[PDB]
Order: C-alpha cells, then sequence, then structure tokens
C-alpha cells in the first residue's frame, strides 16, 4: 500500500558486480534529482525493501537504479536477477539530503563521492538548474573498472529531452576518479593541484557528500578546518551530505 507495483523494463548487468535496471515510473511520483525512495520485492508475502537512489533525472519517462553486490543479502541476490516484465516495489514518498536550495549561491560545485554514493549524482548531473548556478562540477568517484566507467559513460549521453545539455556538462562537469584516498587528497591538495583549483573556501566552493560513514566523518572535519558550514531546509549552507546506501 505505501508501495506501487512498477514493471522491469530493461536489466544490465555491467560486470559481475555491477547491475542497474529501469521500471516504469507511477504518474504521482515527482521528486528532485538526487532524492531516493525505497525498492524491492514481495517475498513471502511481505515486501522487502531498502533505499535507493534515483539513477534517473525527473524528467526520463522511466526510473533507474543500479546495485552493487558485495555480501548479497537476501535483496541484492534477488534484485541481481530481476527479467524484464518482473514487478517491483518503488515506494511513494521520495526524499533525501542532497538538495542544492540547501547550498548557498556559489560558482564551484564539488560532488565527493565513494562506491555506490555514485548513484545520486548520477541523476544531478543531468539536472539543468546546476549548470545555471555554477561556473563548474567535479564529482569524484571511486570507479576503476572498464563496465564500471562504461556505466557511468552511458549514463552522462542519457538526456531525454534535454540533448542541449551535452555541451554544457562537456563544458563544465569534470570527472575525477579517486580509490576506495579523497580525504587524504583534500588533505594534501593534490586534488586542487591535480585540477588546478583554489583549495576549499566557504566564498566559492559548495559541496555534495555521498559515501561511506567513514568517508563521511573524515571528510566533513576537513570542509569544517575550511570553515565550511552544513546546509539545512531552515538555513542554506556550504555542503550537504548523505549516507550511501549498501
Amino acid at each position: 500500500s505505501k508501495f506501487d507495483t512498477a514493471t522491469v523494463l530493461s536489466v544490465h548487468h555491467w560486470t559481475d558486480t555491477l547491475f542497474s535496471f529501469t521500471c516504469t515510473r507511477d504518474q504521482a511520483l515527482r521528486f528532485n534529482n538526487g532524492e531516493f525512495t525505497m525498492v524491492g520485492l514481495e517475498v513471502d508475502g511481505k515486501p522487502l525493501t531498502r533505499a535507493y537512489s534515483i539513477v534517473s533525472p525527473n524528467y526520463e519517462e522511466h526510473l533507474e537504479f543500479f546495485s552493487i553486490k558485495v555480501q548479497n543479502g537476501p535483496l541484492t541476490s534477488r534484485l541481481q536477477h530481476l527479467k524484464v516484465g518482473d514487478p517491483v516495489l518503488i515506494g511513494k514518498k521520495p526524499t533525501g539530503t542532497l538538495v542544492a536550495d540547501n547550498l548557498l549561491p556559489g560558482k564551484t560545485l564539488w560532488m565527493l563521492s565513494t562506491g555506490t554514493g555514485l548513484a545520486p549524482f548520477m541523476s544531478i548531473i543531468r539536472d539543468p538548474d546546476i549548470y545555471e548556478r555554477f561556473d563548474k562540477v567535479v564529482l569524484t568517484h571511486t570507479c576503476r573498472l572498464k563496465g564500471e566507467l562504461a556505466y557511468m559513460d552511458y549514463i552522462k549521453h542519457d538526456l531525454p529531452g534535454h540533448e542541449y545539455l551535452g555541451d554544457v556538462i562537456r563544458e563544465k562537469l569534470v570527472y575525477y576518479p579517486t580509490v576506495t584516498r579523497i580525504t587524504d587528497l583534500i588533505a594534501s591538495g593534490k586534488l586542487f593541484t591535480d585540477l588546478d583549483m583554489p583549495p576549499f573556501s566557504p566564498e566559492q566552493d559548495r559541496v555534495m557528500l555521498c559515501g561511506s560513514t567513514a568517508m563521511l566523518k573524515d571528510t566533513t572535519e576537513l570542509l569544517k578546518k575550511a570553515g565550511l558550514v552544513e546546509g539545512k531546509n531552515s538555513a542554506p549552507g556550504h555542503y550537504v551530505i548523505e549516507r550511501a546506501f549498501v
């Protein structure tokens, strides 16, 4: 009842661990790029769900999600075996903290991600309002594998009704690979050398963080020392965070 029952439209194994699927989207399901919803399946007549960031942008006809097999838990195992035509549960109330409006006006946007933290940014980098209010966007990730990069490359060019975004992304979006190390890279300044960019300041730099608990603790502490403040609905700031879904 708190879920709608979507139909799986396409399934993809980009590597042995990385799996994506697209499915039908409820007619009431509005969201902002970056948000998540509950995703799962009816198992033993009970809904079995977990939070997944919506990968697709809000102007795409279908939804998209992806999954990384790590521990191969009950849900991940069953999701990885979805077939086109299969029923899937999609929560009706999307939500999340990666909210651009909770960032004060600025020049540069950093999207700092590890593992599945990449997922909500596959959606945000296709949000046109990002490029209307920022000069530059940097996305840092931990993808290294052939098939993982092929997936990001596919996302990058999937722009239904927004083909003019192709030139804008090419101009403004910079991908920057790290290692399962970004904290260190901010600490040594090497992040800001590789890309010739000034180190974090509350004057120009706005940040989004999606990654592991440890990554968020260590990296926020580094942003604090540069004098950046966390944003909130009631009070926009310099950074926002969300724990990566695993």
